[PDB]
């Protein structure tokens, strides 16, 4: 009941995205996937193809060295080898294995070292398209580790009194106007020692402190975009399960 | 090369999940849905299902009142209604409208009223089988909320210098072991005053201190289960866009 104000505009303040967020957790899949798959995608009719392409990087994985412990990690070479395999055939755009290291900083500095090899990685214009997510999953990588402690992706190795190892595996598939006629797909297999024990580290945040030394190893692979429409989601279901 | 030791089994140790995790972010669906979807399956084939129950009570949100701010929130009347209107037909096992208190506590322990209460809702058994996911859910609405700000799922209400008011909106969909020949859906219309100004809100985790006032609004509807393995993924795009 008021009078129509003319309008101010802030050309700094963000929009409210319109993006819908769905999330899947499938119990019990027929084949075992060990990459948290995170997806971009602006067309569900390529959401078969990224589920594709995170089943055939599962066979990337490698375990660690038996003085690290025993888990999985996304191997930046053996992915390069894997590549090769897949088909349709595609490219790989770029590849990184690179150690990560800080002292006693807080733990967002290093989420901020992670993020700046990822985005060097994705590029410019494809980070932007997914900045929101590739944050998030990174921060979900050091922290917010309580939850994800048991799952598929996460791996505990060595724990000692003064230092835990662990890795943490992580598919992005992107698809949007900053891929066109390509999906981009960049697996992250992150090897973790940090400076605390267990029980500290499964409840970390961006304000704690700690010392890092860290292996990050990934590839950017670009697959000519494939609709899949016209195909019957019992071939989505059996992707998903990794028998497709 | 060692000795093979004989099986010292410790029952209490929690053995690594198989279960799979994919997310998927729809830049620009064709209809807005408002609704973080978050699912607990074990079969693929009820994935449209669960969308669709999504789609469904996307229309049961109703905004907030004026002196609250601009905010939209799953309202557990409309839900009912809406409840009626869903096919196939199903029930209303459960329906909660409840204000949540506490007073200089930890944001740790407002996560577990919370919880305390959708655990009321769902069951114990129920409750169980999605244990990791509500209580990440459920974290990641007091909590983590910097790389969600301008997300679909939450509104910012009014913003004075020693409050902050925003909504979020979340769905729970489950088909397990535990759910039997129906689906289950659990919406939720989270209304949330919290002594803060916005900037540390955007920061709070779970050690950060706060005042809450917290009214939640949830159902629990069961679907009988529809598999959708013979219909053409299009039809999967469709439910995810809104236009099914
Ligand atoms: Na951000
Ligand atoms: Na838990």
């Amino acid at each position: 009941h008021s009078p129509l104000e003319d309008i101010k505009v802030n050309p700094w303040k963000t929009p409210q995205s319109t993006a819908r967020v769905i999330t899947l957790r499938v119990e019990d899949p027929n084949e075992i996937n060990n990459l948290l798959s995170i997806n971009e995608i602006d067309n569900p009719n390529y959401i078969l193809q990224a589920i594709m392409l995170a089943n055939a990087f599962q066979n990337a994985l490698v375990p660690t060295s038996t003085d690290f412990g025993d888990a999985l990690r996304f191997s930046m070479p053996k992915g390069l080898e894997i590549a090769n395999t897949i088909t349709p055939m595609g490219a790989v755009v770029s590849y990184v294995d690179q150690n990560v290291t800080q002292t006693n900083n807080q733990v967002s500095v290093m989420i901020n070292k992670v993020l700046e090899v990822l985005k060097t990685v994705l590029g410019v214009a494809l980070s932007g398209s997914v900045i929101d997510q590739l944050t998030a999953a990174v921060t979900n990588t050091f922290t917010n580790l309580n939850t994800q402690k048991n799952e598929a992706w996460i791996f505990w190795g060595k724990e000692t009194a003064n230092q835990t190892n662990y890795t943490y595996n992580v598919l992005f598939a992107i698809q949007n106007a900053q891929t066109g006629g390509v999906m981009y797909c960049v697996p992250v297999g992150f090897e973790i020692k940090v400076s605390a024990v267990k029980e500290q580290v499964l409840f970390f945040t961006i304000q704690d402190s700690a010392s890092y030394n860290v292996n990050i190893q990934s590839l950017k692979f670009a697959q000519p975009l494939v609709s899949s429409s016209q195909y019957p989601i019992a071939d989505l279901t059996s992707a998903i399960n990794g028998t497709l």
